[PDB]
């Protein structure tokens, strides 16, 4: 089949960021430059998981986000927007759109001893 169809929408770039200690999972850190592929359909939040939990992070997954979703303590924000009033997993990344990522759980701190 030569010829059938024609129309594979363009790759996007979003810029992704991480808070402190989770920028180490990600090449150490602040900022990074972000290239999706083009397809039929945009790139949606749950989707981006699956890249940014591989491509970018570079470290276990189940340290960072667990599934497709990002775990009960990693706090999105889309264009300085929780991606809850937006859409966890409804959003739909379209281009030059900036993804943050912080990490509010890992925080090791009980008994001090100096």
């Amino acid at each position: 089949g030569s010829s059938g169809s024609s129309g594979m929408a363009a790759p996007l770039c979003v810029k992704v960021e991480f808070g402190g200690g989770a920028e180490l999972l990600f090449d150490g850190v602040k900022k990074h430059q972000v290239a999706l592929p083009g397809q039929e359909e945009p790139w949606d939040i749950r989707n981006l998981l699956v890249w940014i939990k591989k491509n970018l992070l570079k470290e276990r997954p189940e340290l960072f986000i667990q599934g497709d979703s990002v775990r009960p303590g990693i706090l999105v924000l889309i264009n300085d927007a929780d991606w809850e009033l937006l859409g966890e997993l409804d959003y739909q990344l379209q281009d030059q759109d900036s993804i943050l990522f912080i990490s509010t759980l890992h925080g090791g701190s009980g008994p001090s001893s100096g």
